C-alpha cells in the first residue's frame, strides 16, 4: 500500500547525521587548515623585515666602506712622505 | 496522528546541514589555494634572512679591518712626526 509514508525518515535520519559527520570531520580539517594559514602572515612578515634589515646592513656596510678607502687614500700620501725619511 | 508536522523539520535541518557542508567546502577551497602561497613566501623569507645574516657578516668583518686601519694611520702619525 504505502509503508514508507512515515518510514522514509528511516533514510532521512540515516543521512541527517551521516552529514553532521562531514561537518565535524570538515570542521577539524578546518582546524589544521587555519593553523597552516597562520604560517603565511609571519613568513610574509619575515621576508619583508629581513629584506629591510638586509638593506640596512648593506647601507651601513657601504657607509663603512667609504671610510675604509677614504682612510686608506691617506696612508698612500702620508707614507710617500715617510719615504724621504 | 500521522500529520508529519515534523518531517518538515527532519529536512529543514538536513538542508541546513548540507548547506553548512558546502560553506565549508568553499572555505576549505580558499584555504587550499592560499596554502600554495607558502613555498614562495618561505623561499623569500629563507633568502632574505640568509642574505641579511651575510651582510651582518661583511659589515662586522669590514668594521674590524677599518679599525686596524686607524691603528696603522695612528702609529704612523706618531712615527712620521717623530722625524720631520
Amino acid at each position: 500500500q504505502l509503508e514508507d509514508l512515515k518510514q522514509q525518515l528511516q533514510q532521512a535520519e540515516e543521512a541527517l547525521v551521516a552529514k553532521q559527520e562531514v561537518i565535524d570531520k570538515l570542521k577539524e580539517e578546518a582546524a589544521q587548515h587555519a593553523i597552516v594559514m597562520e604560517t603565511v602572515p609571519v613568513l610574509k612578515a619575515q621576508a619583508d623585515i629581513y629584506k629591510a634589515d638586509f638593506q640596512a646592513e648593506r647601507q651601513a656596510r657601504e657607509k663603512l666602506a667609504e671610510k675604509k678607502e677614504l682612510l686608506q687614500e691617506q696612508l698612500e700620501q702620508l707614507q710617500r712622505e715617510y719615504s724621504k725619511l
